RNA sequence: GAAUAUAAUAGUGAUAUUAUAUUC
RNA sequence: GAAUAUAAUAGUGAUAUUAUAUUC
RNA sequence: GAAUAUAAUAGUGAUAUUAUAUUC
RNA sequence: GAAUAUAAUAGUGAUAUUAUAUUC
């Protein structure tokens, strides 16, 4: 079968005991093995006329399906049925029969967590064990957290039937914003409480063993300078002024910073609430002021590009803006912008082009990448970046760079927003992971984020942060990428507060094993005196915790103010989705296929909608199929909430925040 | 109902077995007619044997009134009455359908449907026809289609049995005929076209017939046109203004139809014009297409403007630069709104001035003041060409107040398809219901009426307000004036209208004339003149391109934008085309579409439009068909262009398009 | 086409939400628009590999005739083939072929009973929904409690397959020969038994409505 | 990443005849199975689903079909199972038919449910899959279900019927020494299959030589 | 334990013997 | 369409903005 | 989406353009 | 030709009689 070794053996002894148990360990040390393990000595421990029933939490479908095929593989020889259920094969199927006939089900959480709320799965008491990939999660609303809640408000009530074991694997289970080691260890114990465990495993008798199958890697810090010379800042922050100037001609803090952007966030949120008696007027200076605070924002996300890259980066990012203001139908005043912007080109593209002025962290970069390869060119790269836009003129920098012929870089990203054409599929990811190898396509691979471990690639002994800040859990995690010996990892940056910080998440991973460590010497009892004591405290708490306006609203286009439609037409859809009643709304958007069509819940989706006035072609929602009816379900961000009586103006970002007469979706009416 | 007797006499050629051409006056009650023939016909048959009738009409509201009437009259004779329409023509065993039912009532276009897909294999399962409306038995119209198939097998070595047929009219017309032998001509060949041997008219009941059916007075108003032109003026020098700044981007009698033609031709000729630089390619044929629409409502105003009010073109003017408006802002569009929005104050000073009136409303004026001045218990209708000058002659009417009696209604066609314009049945419906002596109605603003329809409320006052029509339309519309003492008014500043419908008249006695000739013919001789008629136009019949493979590119007519190539589209049913991949679905937006119909095996959706900077020309529109959510075009929306050697080739039709035709697959 | 009443919909209500349902309300309240808005309610609800098939049950020639008409010219537009049986076109056709290739059927009760007593209708299973008219005459040897006999015997008996939702349309349920309250409900719950009725429907929060639309007459008594 | 002569080979099947596709060792015969599935169960309008069954007569093709049916169908919405002795017994095989719209089988298991009446019908497919299908002869299991569907359709039943997809490099031809003899055997082997459609690849002949190329055959006496 | 297939060898064949492999 | 987490930035905090990622 | 008819205007005509109406 | 329902009158009732209406 396989070959276990023995400090997952050590890992896995407290868990085969029975107790509910922590298991923490370095990623990539084998935690699949582990888990079968468990399962399996779990299942083998009943005797005949009784069976088990094991679930597995993972929050990721890769993860999910994955594990689901190795259980599968493994298990079912032995006589085990084994399924799964996540999003995709949740809808129109009996899940408390599956979850019966199963004796191992792999569940992406939120599948149990609506199944619990709508009471198919009247209990968790149907399952034996379960265990949590990634546990450290199980904090705060997380689904983890929820069916947690539902675990603890079963067994602190005075609710009967068996509980299951609960075990939870992680890398680290974090500290919080802990400055000391007490901290720490309270909110250790909070989350052992959370997970109702009375055990955290880790690696103490075998950790020669485990330090030669897993190695940590050497950090670097690399603090480097900013640009000195910028008359790229200085052209675009010309038209910045210009735009204000247009703006504040209409109606009556540095560039290039995040202080700017929330600013003129709060100042075009400020204009789409802006009244007047002509209403035409009212529609088209709410517009004007609208694309010029949007303008504003691009030129500022285009400046921070130039800061964090090269200005041809920032450069093509504001090109492709203006070719998207176009193809869209010209404003008069997006011309005028346009015309602006066209002029200043010429100056913009010749200082661009100009090698004098390149930014000091991509030579500091390219000097690493170079030195790393030169010393080794088999080496394997992994670069984290912030923002997919620097991921994009990361790799056309790489591809550019005639320095860096020896890379061929690839991209990889999120799954991007549900509703927008960004981002990249699930199957492209796995397409461009199966092609980063050694014998692959790629050498280096330029990525945004992953949520915790994810699935095993291609092993990096080069590992490059460049200007990345997270926590201590995902600084433990990102080891995972080079566990083979001599693996190293630089952190770059123009800005002492990244290196301080990572300064602060390694004194964070001291206080957290030896916090650890301190537990870990305590009695099983007490601790689990003190575990009911937090469960306690923390029920309590969420046990302990207004007037809907029945006046009827109009809700307008947030950029033209146009009448979108009348609360009154609006239906809600199993108290979460919102569409309009009405042929008069059909009048009133138009649509465009929709670039991820995917099924949630009941609904199937076709296309996105916009609004139809005078091309305006504003974001208003989507348009579903939902079981027989073919209908437009809207974001309450898109509107503007006036009330017919008091003429006032409002906006609310969320629904669940919009406090007015909702009226239920009847297929009678 | 009791028979009049007349109606026994029209009846008894088709009792005793006759293919029959029933001709009668509108209104002497064709359907008590038909259902007389079929209750004798299926009573005829001996109890080993059955008969099945088949009766077509041409339009779903004499469909369903023939359903419910046949219905309702032969459920207690022990005769099964179905109906077969459009709506419930999909999906359903239309063979087990005809087999188990004794009546049928039925469209025609379902059984040329039928016929030529195989589910009937034969019209020899009918053992009666008949033609509502017979006269619409010719050229390629589904009746002669169905007698094609008819004919065909009558001809053909094939020996099964063909079903009587019996067609009804009120006019079977003479077509273009200039003397009585040639009439007699057409009319022969109408009776081949339906098989007909026997032509049956009343005769010996004339006397009741006209006491029944009266025929109403016509009477010619000729009056003088516009004297006036200086709203003409105006619109004038801002349609040279507008042509001026057309010829100023490239090289190379307003008011009337030759112009309409004219500029339709420059706009199908701006639409192909190519250059080195394909971005100003497309601003150009932008350009030249907004000022050749623009031209073109500026004519179609002029029109307005001499048919009716000033303030009904200027209101069409302001309704069209008003929807020129919400749907994007242009430069161009800008520059003329501007150009039109200065002399705006001008043109509704001169709309003001009472001075200014078309004589022709006066006289219309003057004859409904007098006649409801005699008789205010009048109940008029009024026909005119188009459904804007409906919509103008209505304001004309509720905004003149020596017209307060009027209390104007409206009723036109179902419009194009897919577009949001006519009036939906329902709609019709309503207002005709509403229309009547003691109802919301005095007066019926109306466009044409196909044949005769539904029996509406009787109208003692005719008025056909610069309207032409052939002798059927003149004949059939007598029927809206039963009544003695009915008026018609043919009201025009044309001498053309009064002498065509003179030559109208004459051409009704070159019709009575060659029908009362042919019923004094010897029957087998007529028949044997039949059966020469038909083999010769059978022969006719049965008279004698490759298909370019290269592949083509699909360009907007509008912005010149490419939407597909030739090789993406594919063919569903032999008439439809659709485009495949996800590159098409970035080049178009939609609308939800405003006639929501579910013709065929699809059901259409939405509108689909050109999405590249707000260009918005109509491509089609997207449908529902089977499983799939599809768009499907029209060739007319694009311009074709040859990869290798770069022309550009228009087509209004797809068939018209002889390109590889890739058959649909939904294993692709 | 026309527009429904309030108390036309709030009695449709309780079919329209699938429960087998006895409609009682004052005679010519509009009863023919309530069974449109059901039937088309129940038809438009099947999703689109699946269909609907409505049978109505009047036991008089004119009022058969007259739903027949109704529904034919209402339902036609909407594509659902409108057909009728009654005991003059019941004999040497194919009844099943006819139920099958129609989406509403009007019929003369003793039709449906004849044909399921000779098997050429197997079972009420073909049909989604059963309208009764004059529902209050499901009782004894009545062809209406001949039907529903046919339907409780397949409800209880070990046959399944799925029952026709079933609608009754009255004016009064009636009572029997019932001396008082208790009687009068033993007699409505045995009436609701028969027709498998588990909700009574009538008008209540549109009262006065429909006291516009009907009215009770005066009665006097002369002896 | 689908071959032409995949598409060829899958074609016949995706038209909804029951098809005998005979195709050499090696082309890659779960790719067109997955496609023939995928448009088999993508084809169904809404208010209807298919229901495939998948038979593999051997273990570790049982276990690498549901395998990559269950990778590859799962982000389509369509549930994936499969049942074989190792877990047959005590477990309600009925519910799991009918809570899943693909299931890979051992052919016993089916025989047995069949004869044991908790399967009442093969009309609760709508899709047959036999792997190796020159196995559906003489008192083989394949044979059986085979027996069934035969018995169901030569019946009086009208119940539906679901679609017949054999898969094989070699129908064989029994011990027939002429093209006659062979043609018997053939159509025989077609009708024990429900079969009136026998895909080979004729188009794209290239392509699949280009995959699959013939070993050379030495006698040594 | 039972069932099934293929090959060889006997018999006109049904079938039988062995080998090989599969399944419940 | 909605829900969730992490990070940065404002606020005493609730929370808010953006970025990033995940899920139904 | 497609098909059909009528009328007017161009053309010797096939036909074409627009208007009007109808149907699948 | 047959079946069904309501009402009145008889009978403890089953049921019967007539009237009335409906259906096949
Ligand atoms: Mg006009
Ligand atoms: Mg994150
Ligand atoms: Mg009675
Ligand atoms: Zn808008
Ligand atoms: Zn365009």
């Amino acid at each position: 079968p396989f070959k276990p070794r023995n400090y997952q053996l050590e890992l896995a002894l407290p868990a085969m005991k029975g107790k509910n148990t922590i298991i923490c360990a370095p990623t990539g040390c084998g935690k699949t093995f582990v888990s079968l393990l468990i399962c399996e000595h779990h299942l083998k421990k009943f005797p005949q006329g009784q069976k088990g029933k094991v679930v597995f939490f993972a929050n990721q479908i890769p993860v999910y399906e994955q594990q689901k095929s190795v259980f599968s593989k493994y298990f079912e020889r032995h006589g085990y049925r084994v399924t799964g259920i996540s999003g995709a094969t949740a809808e129109n199927v009996p899940v408390e029969q599956i979850v019966e006939n199963n004796d191992i089900i792999i569940l992406t959480p939120q599948i149990l967590v609506n199944n619990l709320k709508k009471g198919t799965i009247p209990s968790l008491s149907i399952f034996t064990l379960m265990i949590f990939d990634e546990c450290h999660n199980t904090s705060k609303q997380h689904p983890y957290n929820m069916i947690m809640f539902n675990y603890l408000d079963q067994k602190l009530g005075g609710s009967s039937g068996p509980l299951p074991q609960v075990i939870g694997l992680t890398a680290s289970v974090g500290v919080g914003d802990a400055k000391n080691t007490d901290e720490a260890l309270d909110y250790i114990c909070k989350l052992c409480a959370s997970l109702d465990a009375s055990v955290i495993a880790t690696v103490k008798h075998n950790l020669e063993e485990l330090e030669q199958v897993v190695y940590k890697p050497q950090k670097f810090f690399r603090k480097v300078e900013s640009r000195i010379s910028d008359k790229f800042k200085y052209i675009i922050a010309q038209l910045m002024r210009d735009t204000e100037s247009l703006a504040k001609r209409i109606c009556k803090r540095e560039f290039g910073t995040q202080k700017y952007e929330q600013w003129i966030v709060t100042v075009q949120k400020a204009c789409m609430v802006f009244q007047m008696p002509d209403k035409d007027e009212e529609s088209r200076i709410c517009k004007a002021l609208f694309l010029y605070t949007s303008h504003l924002r691009k030129y500022n996300d285009a400046l921070i590009i130039s800061e964090h890259a090269r200005m041809k980066d920032a450069l093509d990012y504001l090109k492709d803006f203006f070719s998207n203001v176009r193809a869209a139908g010209f404003d008069e005043i997006e011309q005028d912008l346009t015309q602006r912007f066209e002029e200043k080109l010429q100056e913009l593209e010749s200082v661009s082009r100009d090698p004098s002025n390149e930014n000091p962290k991509l030579e500091d970069l390219c000097f690493i990448l170079q030195e790393e390869y030169h010393l080794n060119p088999e080496t394997i790269t992994i670069l984290f970046v912030k923002t997919r836009a620097l991921v994009d003129a990361l790799k056309n920098w790489i591809e550019g760079n005639p320095k860096l012929s020896f890379l061929k870089p690839g991209i990889l990203t999120g799954r991007g927003k549900t509703n927008q054409n960004t981002g990249m599929t699930l199957p492209a990811q796995k397409c461009i992971l199966d092609a980063f190898k050694a014998s692959g396509d790629h050498n280096i691979l330029i990525a945004t984020s992953v949520a915790d471990e994810g699935i095993d690639i291609a092993q990096c002994n080069l590992v490059i942060l460049y200007e990345y800040v997270g926590n201590v859990i995902k600084m433990i995690q990102t080891r995972g990428r080079g566990r083979a010996r001599g693996s190293k990892c630089f952190l770059l940056t123009s800005n002492a507060g990244v290196i301080e910080k990572e300064q602060i998440n390694m004194y964070k991973e001291k206080m957290m094993n030896d916090s650890i460590l301190r537990l870990q010497t305590w009695d099983e009892a007490v601790f689990r005196e003190k575990i009911l004591h937090i469960q306690t405290h923390e029920k309590f708490i969420r046990d302990s915790q207004p007037v809907p306006d029945k006046e009827n609203k109009k809700l307008l286009c947030r950029k033209c103010k146009a009448l979108a439609c009348y609360t009154a037409d609006v239906r809600v859809i199993e108290e979460c989705h919102y569409t309009v009643l009405g042929d008069a709304f059909k009048e009133c958007f138009v649509s465009r296929p929709h670039p991820k069509p995917k099924q949630f819940s009941s609904f199937e989706k076709r296309a996105k909608i916009f609004c139809a006035r005078q091309n305006c072609s504003h974001d208003w929602g989507i348009h579903v199929k939902y079981k027989t009816f073919e209908i437009p379900v809207i974001k309450i961000e898109s509107f503007v909430v006036e009330d017919i009586a008091t003429g006032v103006q409002t906006l609310y970002s969320k629904w669940k925040d919009f406090h007015f007469e909702k009226i239920p979706f009847d297929p009678a009416e």
